[PDB]
């Protein structure tokens, strides 16, 4: 029993940590075969942060200006070059360490787990979603661009996200591993703020029915609901639409505690309208969206790494 | 900015895991050196659940009756002896992987990390607190035993916490490394129930100063007050004393705001006595214990391993 904000095991993603420093400035870089991938901005420089020419910024670069450094160990760059808003610096070994991998690019709704890191260590591991807007809510000091988010299937890691920004009222934007961003961010310091964020209904709805499986059951109610008169109360209370493949993913959850999901949706609406009254759900007193219906039966069922 | 329920990576620890077989009994063990560590209860029978004669147990078993793998790799048992509650299993081989370690038994207050394991796999990792009355909020299903609680101090893995059991209204209990249980708990299936909880209030003074770094003050009010006076209202809401010695402690973070110890014992003494007003601090309806004040440094200093 119990339902934690729960990470993916970090020990992977570790072994792929390097920094990467220009001049005075040091980011972190992942190592996967005999490739860096960190973010351009490495290359930036105080004077031109408000809208740097990077492609002249590079030109004037050679391999040896990319200080690489692996624990105690400097890697010798043999060849550099970028990806939209990442660059790649070719090294002269290959990580050992490289687990199996993909490059995947998420969808709103999902989550991931971030390592931290600062100077290429480790500071901490948390789990994220890729809010409605584009951004995450992580926790993102000086230094810590080059960070990345990930999902692990069995023995594959797959790389999401590669943190660049941060964006007003402390939210904060990024990559996919080809250097594309989330969202409508670029890697400047300009005048740039997320549009409104929402709540991932079929998520919030994954977590209750991971409240039922913990016996924390006061929340439900005696109705059903169609799905249409659903999405009219959650578009009142900034809520996504849910669809019906939402729907057809909370399958497995619906199906383990017999409860259907337009029924827990009328407990839902019920919420949404009336409040909680001081009384939590599994601990909290709001609605939790980040845990997705994949995330509850992976902590609920025990799935491993 | 942000603030983040944050674990210690988990790489160290994943390199330790392996699993114990007794049977059909399977749990987690923690392989250091040439020696496994694993919960005792591994040699029940589904007879003897109420009040296991472990002596009488492990006195009938051989080193062949443990089944130790690593990965795909059975580890040989070569010795067996029980220390308190836990097994140590002599295995011939040391692991390769074993990090700097120690046992440490932490004190109520304190946080840890725990790398949920089930057979010998992890599933995830997460951030606990040892509660005032020795359980721990966790998520453990069956064959979760064995999975262990840690800090990382630079290279060197503190491991505090190994578990054992699950108590009434779902919260856990277990022992250190040297199989001592944490609280009034005995590993087997008889009434227990832990005592009542309290609030950690040096923790929750820690997160309001985490609060106030990330920008977010609209709680803070223009008084102060006596640590007697603030005491005496920390008692009615069920909050542990605030000593002295937890005043110095957060010496670091209330010189790095310039908010005086007891100026934000005011602040906090106006929110429990007036509730929040269905605001947030740090995206929160509830003031949150479960950072201590090293913690917030960490997290809002950027400090890595
Ligand atoms: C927050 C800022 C106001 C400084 C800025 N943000 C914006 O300009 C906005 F998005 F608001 F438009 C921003 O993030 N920058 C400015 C550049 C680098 C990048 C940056 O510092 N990235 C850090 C890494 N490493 C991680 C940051 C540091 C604080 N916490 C984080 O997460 S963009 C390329 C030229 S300098
Ligand atoms: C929750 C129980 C009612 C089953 C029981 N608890 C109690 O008896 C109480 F504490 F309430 F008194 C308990 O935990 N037991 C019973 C024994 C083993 C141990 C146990 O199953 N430990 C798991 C491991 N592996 C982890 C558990 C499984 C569910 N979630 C967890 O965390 S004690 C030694 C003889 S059998």
């Amino acid at each position: 029993s119990g339902f934690r904000k729960m990470a993916f095991p970090s020990g992977k993603v570790e072994g792929c940590m390097v920094q990467v420093t220009c001049g005075t400035t040091t980011l972190n870089g992942l190592w996967l075969d005999d490739v860096v991938y960190c973010p351009r901005h490495v290359i930036c420089t105080s004077e031109d942060m408000l809208n740097p020419n990077y492609e002249d910024l590079l030109i004037r670069k050679s391999n040896h200006n990319f200080l690489v450094q692996a624990g105690n160990v400097q890697l010798r760059v043999i060849g550099h070059s970028m990806q939209n808003c990442v660059l790649k610096l070719k090294v002269d070994t290959a990580n050992p360490k490289t687990p199996k991998y993909k490059f995947v690019r998420i969808q709103p709704g999902q989550t991931f787990s971030v390592l931290a890191c600062y100077n290429g260590s480790p500071s901490g591991v948390y789990q994220c979603a890729m809010r409605p807007n584009f951004t995450i809510k992580g926790s993102f000091l000086n230094g810590s661009c080059g960070s990345v988010g990930f999902n692990i299937d069995y023995d594959c890691v797959s790389f999401c996200y590669m943190h660049h920004m941060e964006l007003p009222t402390g939210v904060h934007a990024g990559t996919d591993l080809e250097g594309n961003f989330y969202g409508p961010f670029v890697d400047r310091q300009t005048a740039q703020a997320a549009g409104t964020d929402t709540t991932i209904t079929v998520n919030v709805l994954a977590w209750l029915y991971a409240a039922v499986i913990n016996g924390d059951r006061w929340f439900l109610n005696r109705f059903t609901t169609t799905l249409n008169d659903f999405n009219l109360v959650a578009m009142k209370y900034n809520y996504e639409p849910l669809t019906q493949d939402h729907v057809d993913i909370l399958g497995p959850l619906s199906a383990q505690t017999g409860i259907a999901v337009l029924d827990m949706c009328a407990s839902l609406k019920e919420l949404l309208q009336n409040g909680m009254n001081g009384r939590t759900i599994l601990g909290s007193a709001l609605l939790e969206d980040e845990f997705t219906p994949f995330d509850v039966v992976r902590q609920c069922s025990g799935v491993t790494f």
